[PDB]
């Protein structure tokens, strides 16, 4: 699995150029792994990509939530790896050949594919959370080896856990801003992803190196 | 929103210069061109501003938006600077999800599309069984503009009847996917046609015969 520097993954979702790759900088001593979603990719490119590597040399988890037909979702893969992404989220609530096709062109490319079970807000609970734990069950009869699953919710973590065995890799958002307890959610995930938490403080490095500090005997 | 020919093109090629030649051949046939994620993340979200510099078609961002309510929010914010007339958004997420793209497409005069149900194989898996649900969610949150499959006329049929005669209904799955343009009108607004267009021999007479078929509708 990806040897993620003190567990702890940094979701850029700043929305333009300058600030982010300030911010991402600031915090290079602390993390190595760098979440990037749309927010950022729809306001600066997917060049910003290249950038990020070229200036820290951090591992790229292109964010997506890929959710299309298995076509369109093959497409939207081949897009992402083009551009040096490590890995693509792709959601599994779209059903089985729509994340296969994302599997194969993640096997053909040399990259990986994270499957997104269940989410961390509010809205999950209509209709996400009752198919979660077949998603995941579908996960790994399909050969996935990387999930993500809610901070915010550890008893639903612990369960994706437990249908996903302890080989897997599974990265929890929710920490944080959300709410959620980071120490609680490393119990159950190999790593927490944190965005506004970081972000969003006065001194990102600081509010890196504290969230670290929670969680040092982990 | 007025369709012409009640035929919206789905622009998934992935260059700039295929994708501006084959729009501009059947220009006189659409003024609604879907613009997906395999062109934008292939050749930038600027690609929009340059269709409606040479088309002046109307521009549905088709980007699934599937995210936490504060991403989907950034995301729509980005899409409309972009020039997108309006963006298809995902139900099955959950009503804030889904409000939280309502609200900026209400701060900057653009339209959501909520899809429902899904036109793959897949889709059979889990959206379909929350489908009817996710309907009356759009409804209960006032969603006028909803996105369902060709390739399941029964279930397009059902979705009209959840909806109302009076809601906006678009519907991809017509030719490559195996759906019949014809048959997907009797419930949808507008059908979405991509592959049997783009990759036609000659996607003009493509887009001809596809209308022509349809004649009557
Ligand atoms: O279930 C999920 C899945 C996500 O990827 N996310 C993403 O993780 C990040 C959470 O950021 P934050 O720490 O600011 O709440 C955002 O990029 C969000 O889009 C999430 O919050 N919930
Ligand atoms: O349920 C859905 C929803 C979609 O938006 N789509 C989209 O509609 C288009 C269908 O294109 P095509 O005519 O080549 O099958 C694609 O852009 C696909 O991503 C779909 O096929 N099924």
């Amino acid at each position: 699995v990806m040897d993620v520097m003190n567990r702890l993954i940094l979701a850029m979702d700043l929305m333009n150029r300058d600030d982010a790759l300030r911010v991402t900088g600031e915090v290079r001593e602390y993390i190595d792994t760098v979440k990037i979603g749309y927010p950022l990719v729809l306001s600066e490119g997917m060049d910003i990509i290249a950038e990020f590597r070229k200036r820290f040399g951090c591992r790229i988890i292109a964010d997506f939530k890929v959710a299309d037909i298995p076509e369109t979702n093959e497409k939207i893969c081949r897009a992402t790896f083009k551009a040096g992404a490590d890995a693509i989220i792709v959601h599994g609530f779209p059903g089985a050949d729509s994340v296969r096709a994302c599997l194969n062109v993640a096997e053909e490319m040399g990259r990986e594919v994270f499957l997104l079970t269940e989410m961390s807000h509010p809205g999950a609970e209509m209709f996400i959370q009752g198919a979660a734990d077949e998603i995941a069950r579908m996960g790994v009869d399909l050969g996935v080896k990387n999930y993500v699953g809610p901070s915010t919710r550890p008893e639903r973590l612990s369960r994706l856990r437990e249908i996903i065995g302890q080989d897997s890799f599974l990265i929890s958002p929710g920490a944080g801003a959300q709410g959620g307890d980071p120490g609680e959610t490393l119990r159950f995930a190999d790593a927490i992803i944190a965005g506004r938490s970081i972000y969003l403080a006065d001194n990102p490095a600081a509010a890196a190196a504290g969230i670290i500090e929670s969680i040092k005997d982990l």
